[PDB]
């Protein structure tokens, strides 16, 4: 499904600015907040609630009310350098431990 970009160089430079990302959404009806999405590096593709990160290229869909943009970014795209820059590895480990341990309690 395309490998995730793990370099310090964004895959989509045209979407590097917060403002550029914000425009891609338009009127947004979805449970997840467009400005929180833009902040977490995401821009809309115009395919329902599908977003992609400008940096890693990582795509995410089918946002539940309980699914946080930053947490999901870490969950599915842990190699993203934008994520590492913004949140730190301390945060990233926490999220990973949290989700890895969320699996324990469900089974
Ligand atoms: C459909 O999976 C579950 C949802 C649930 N809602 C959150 C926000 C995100 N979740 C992951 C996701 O959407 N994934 C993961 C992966 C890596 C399989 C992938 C690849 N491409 C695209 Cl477009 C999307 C996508
Ligand atoms: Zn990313």
């Amino acid at each position: 499904m395309n490998f995730p970009n793990s370099t310090n160089l964004p895959r989509n430079p045209s979407m590097a600015d917060y403002e550029a990302r914000i425009f891609t959404f338009g009127t947004w009806i979805y449970s997840v907040n467009k400005e929180q999405l833009a902040r977490a590096g995401f821009y809309a593709l115009g395919e329902g609630d599908k977003v992609k990160c400008f940096h890693c290229g990582g795509g995410l869909t089918d946002w539940k009310p309980s699914e946080d943009p930053w947490e999901q970014h870490a969950k599915w795209y842990p190699g993203c350098k934008y994520l590492l820059e913004q949140k730190g590895q301390e945060y990233i480990n926490n999220i990973h431990l949290t989700h890895s341990l969320e699996e324990c309690l469900v089974r």
